[PDB]
């Protein structure tokens, strides 16, 4: 449901092949909020239930509303969380092929960590998904230090939070359809291209 923590769990004797690192949006659910099941169960169906493992960004990720407004559009603690992940990802699993999203903050939060990341492990981050990112016109429509290739971003027309604003407006809560289908698309042909089929 909306907690997923397989990575933490996951015995490194038996990696799975993909594994997906999310964050959430503000004041959302578990570690996964409302888009990131949807995804989950999509890559599921994908790459089975064995060869894909689901972690969201938990632990000092609180997702508190007031967060968007400091520099980064999240805090220095929850960037250092979704490190943490990503370095734990790549220290238990060295050979598996990395995805990433987000969502509201947790675009931010995304955006920032693939940023701070060694490079090493970001080059390992087959592609990222974005909804409702908050960075969006600061960023011009990029994660820094990251393909655009890489990167597909999903501002719905009047979210105002992609146009430079944090005002939350009705189309910032509609990115259902894309999470059940575009954004899993994105990131199945990504792991694709690179790991075969």
């Amino acid at each position: 449901r909306t907690t997923r923590d397989d990575l933490i769990n996951g015995n490194s004797a038996s990696c799975a092949d993909v594994i997906f690192i999310y964050a959430r949006g503000s004041t959302e659910t578990g570690n996964l909020g409302t888009l990131g099941p949807s995804i989950a169960s999509n890559l599921e169906s994908a790459f089975g239930k064995d060869g894909v493992w689901i972690q969201g960004v938990g632990g000092a990720y609180r997702a508190t509303l007031g967060d968007n407004a400091l520099p980064r559009g999240t805090s220095s603690a929850a960037i250092r969380e979704m490190l943490g992940l990503f370095q734990q990802a790549n220290t238990k699993c060295p050979d598996a092929t990395l995805i990433a999203g987000g969502y509201s903050q947790g675009a931010a939060l995304a955006a920032a960590s693939i940023e701070d990341l060694d490079s090493a492990i970001r080059d390992k981050i087959a592609g990222t998904v974005l909804f409702g990112y908050t960075k969006n016109l600061q960023n011009r429509g990029r994660i820094p230090n990251y393909p655009a290739d890489r990167t597909k971003v999903f501002c719905n027309t009047g979210d105002l939070v992609c146009t430079g604003s944090l005002i939350v407006a009705a189309p910032h809560l509609a990115y259902g359809p894309d999470a059940r289908g575009p954004a899993p698309e994105f990131l199945i042909e990504k792991v694709r291209a690179v790991r075969g089929s």
